[PDB]
């Protein structure tokens, strides 16, 4: 699990996530790393350290790899695979970068691959979204910060009405009852397809977070984004059934992305 700070060089800043300052530099002198400095009072720190064994062990070429942790200090550091294009949500909106329908389904193919893995390792993301995917040199989309939602302290993020919460990505069984399963993950997956195809547009850009939770109750679905065929769309929409038993698996969603390639 544990990593020696002496092996960490800091070179360039990377901005700020939910758990505060994040940097770029070198592990063991050579390798390229993303370093989260976990701001004080932001993380349920104890619970993290204990359970982080199980996150270390998750390995798929489509998940941003957890290389390991520095707990023998404060601030505590998290050490992850450096993705080079940053946030997927931003790679979508760089106004000077046009895409093709196939490039987009490819990104959905990346994301579906990683969540299939998780689904078989029975492990939940809980904050799947374009903003929490990232992109490497060869433009591959990998899934970032899976399971890490569990450990935020900030009622705006934790509490289902809170300003900072993933309303727009969450099914009703979450919005009402905070009831996460593989299927609440699936719901966010389809929302993320919509994200891809709308070139990073705010879903339900019309309504507030609160107004949304209302309308989702009432059976609002996101419409087909302009760049999506009725084929792709029959895929995302399946993500959004009312009853979570009737949402597909990630294994079915992977089959169906091939079916359409
Ligand atoms: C992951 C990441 C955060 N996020 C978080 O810290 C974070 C933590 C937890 C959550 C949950 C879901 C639990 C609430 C959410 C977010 C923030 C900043 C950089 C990074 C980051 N990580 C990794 N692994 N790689 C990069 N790469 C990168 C970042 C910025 C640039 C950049 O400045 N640019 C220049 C041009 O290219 C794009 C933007 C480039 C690469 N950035």
């Amino acid at each position: 699990w544990e990593i020696d700070p002496k092996d960490l060089t800091f070179l360039k800043e990377l901005g700020t996530g939910q758990f505060g300052v994040v940097k770029y530099g070198k592990w063991r002198g050579q390798y390229d790393v993303a370093i989260k400095m976990i701001k004080e009072g932001s993380m349920s720190e104890d619970e993290f350290i204990e359970e982080a064994k199980v996150m270390m062990n998750l390995s798929h070429e489509k998940l941003v790899q957890l290389y390991g942790v520095c707990t023998k200090q404060r601030p505590i550091f998290i050490i992850t695979e450096y993705m080079a294009n940053g946030c997927l949500l931003n790679y979508l909106r760089e106004m000077r970068h046009r895409f093709q329908t196939q490039q987009l389904l490819e990104m959905c193919k990346d994301v579906c691959e990683a969540m299939e893995y998780l689904e078989s390792k029975q492990f939940l993301h809980r904050d799947l979204a374009a903003r929490n995917c990232l992109v490497n040199d060869q433009g591959v989309v990998k899934v970032s910060d899976f399971g890490l939602s569990r450990y935020v302290l900030d009622d705006e993020y934790t509490s289902s009405v809170g300003s900072k919460f993933p309303v727009r990505w969450s099914p009703p069984e979450v919005l009402m009852y905070s009831k996460f399963s593989s299927k609440s993950d699936i719901w966010a997956f389809g929302v993320l397809m919509w994200e891809i195809y709308s070139l990073g547009k705010m879903p339900y850009e019309r309504f507030t977070n609160s107004e949304t939770a209302e309308h989702i109750a009432q059976g609002l679905r996101l419409y087909r984004p302009h760049l999506a065929s009725e084929k792709v769309y029959t895929i995302m929409y399946s993500c959004w059934h009312e009853k979570a038993d009737e949402r597909p698996t990630f294994k079915i969603l992977l089959s169906n992305i091939l079916d359409v390639m």
